[PDB]
């Protein structure tokens, strides 16, 4: 699928730093972290569960204001 | 907490101009001049005092119907 490009959905972000002005957002929250992480696939791209996300490719260290931690 | 949505209560909007079709409202009035603002907590958005608005947050430069002047 094609890569997520920024502000998809829920500000999306490649670069999770670019997030940083907002409310929710935390250090330490990455798309890699979130519970919505499928799988990688290739070289930093992988799949977010995220129904919202279901035809872009997304960034380990992206981020959206969606995020939920890991369990 | 979580950022108030516009409509949250009554007539809440995080951008004030939004308003300008209220009866109350008026040009400069805005929730970081307002007497229930309890200051920024994140950046850009603040703690509203009214018992209306308290499990979320609501944005420096929002407006509701019971806004107050403050100094
Ligand atoms: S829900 Fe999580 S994994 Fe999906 S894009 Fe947002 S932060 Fe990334
Ligand atoms: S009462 Fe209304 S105008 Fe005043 S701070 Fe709260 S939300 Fe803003």
């Amino acid at each position: 699928e094609p890569r997520a490009e920024d502000g998809h959905a829920h500000d999306y972000v490649n670069e999770a730093a670019d997030a940083s002005g907002h409310p929710r957002y935390q250090e330490g929250q990455l798309c890699e972290n979130c519970a919505f992480w499928g799988e990688a696939v290739q070289d930093g791209w992988g799949r977010c569960t995220h129904p919202d996300f279901d035809e872009v490719l997304v960034k380990a260290e992206g981020w959206c204001s969606v995020y939920a931690p890991a369990s």
